[PDB]
């Protein structure tokens, strides 16, 4: 099985960094940003040290790599015709990174109405998507399963389908599942995961699936909140992630967790997965995982 983490692509080293990371936690798969999660700022190709990263990766078992775009990135963006214009042309040099740095797939938030409507973010999205894709690039942009809070779009299977249905090369688009985000949209993932997995093969279809991001989520079903939670802690909990994980499905399908880190204060806060990803690989649920990793404890 497939199961990492976010890790940091930064500093010096890059990509580097990141493999270093990824293999402390003992992950096998993990997924970057290209910089900064939270800008477009960005540094060359040559700058990201690929090939270093991508010989570490060899050598402690790491197969897959997953980028994930800037979350301001907002090709749905009606409002402001230049958040839409450089979210185009991001998107391009990202999909070029992507392919430099040996990673299929691009997990990108499809975009947000920002005030004009789940309609027309939706129309935007695909007028975004026929600018980006070109026939002859080898990476996919994996369109992610949103929360729904704030304007997103892509909160429902139909609205991604509608996107994907509207994209001329849409062979160059996947999905990346989210369970947090799923739960909190209103699928029932805690009872019956095959169910929603289903209704998504039937709108979407399951051949799309290319990336699951494996979060536990602090609110109910249907909140549309988009707050995760350490893993089993939440209002998904430890039986339903871990059937997810395990799903005979999803096998090679990497996981990544995006968990919050632990820590009481916010000056003190230490990473999860070293220690989700032996809980899940070890399916068996451990209640005093946060004070161990408060700690240093395995
Ligand atoms: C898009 As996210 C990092 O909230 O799963
Ligand atoms: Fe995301
Ligand atoms: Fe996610
Ligand atoms: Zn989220």
């Amino acid at each position: 099985l497939k199961i990492g983490s976010h890790v940091s692509m930064s500093g010096k080293k890059m990509l580097l960094a990141a493999s270093e990371e990824a293999a402390s936690y003992g992950a096998n798969t993990f997924m970057i940003y290209t910089g900064a999660p939270q800008n477009t700022k960005r540094k060359s190709i040559e700058e990201l040290n690929i090939e270093a990263g991508r010989q570490h990766m060899q050598a402690h078992g790491i197969e897959e790599i997953v980028v994930h775009a800037p979350y301001i990135i907002n090709i749905g963006n009606t409002t402001n015709l230049d958040t839409f214009s450089l979210g185009v042309d991001f998107l391009r040099a990202e999909i070029e990174r992507t392919e430099a740095i040996g990673a299929k797939q691009l997990v990108l938030h499809p975009g947000a109405h920002v005030g004009a409507g789940v309609e027309a973010g939706l129309r935007q999205i695909i007028r975004g998507l026929n600018e980006v894709l070109t026939r002859e690039q080898n990476v996919q942009i994996a369109l992610e399963t949103m929360a729904g809070k704030g304007s997103e779009c892509g909160r429902t299977f139909e609205e991604l389908a509608y996107i994907i249905d509207g994209v001329a090369y849409n062979d160059k688009l996947s999905v990346c599942f989210d369970t947090c985000h799923t739960h909190d949209a209103g699928y029932d993932i805690v009872n019956d995961f095959d169910g929603v997995l289903e209704e998504f093969d039937r709108i979407i279809g399951l051949g799309r699936l290319k990336v699951l991001h494996i979060n536990d989520s602090k609110n109910p079903r249907g909140s549309r909140k988009d707050r995760h939670e350490n893993i089993g802690f939440g209002h998904i909990g430890f039986a339903a992630l871990n059937y997810i994980v395990h799903h005979p499905q999803l096998e090679d399908i990497p996981k990544i967790l995006e968990t919050p880190y632990v820590g009481e204060d916010k000056n003190n806060k230490k990473p999860p997965y070293k220690h989700e990803i032996a809980m899940l690989r070890a399916q068996s649920f451990d209640d005093q995982l946060l004070e161990k990793i408060n700690a240093g404890a395995e």
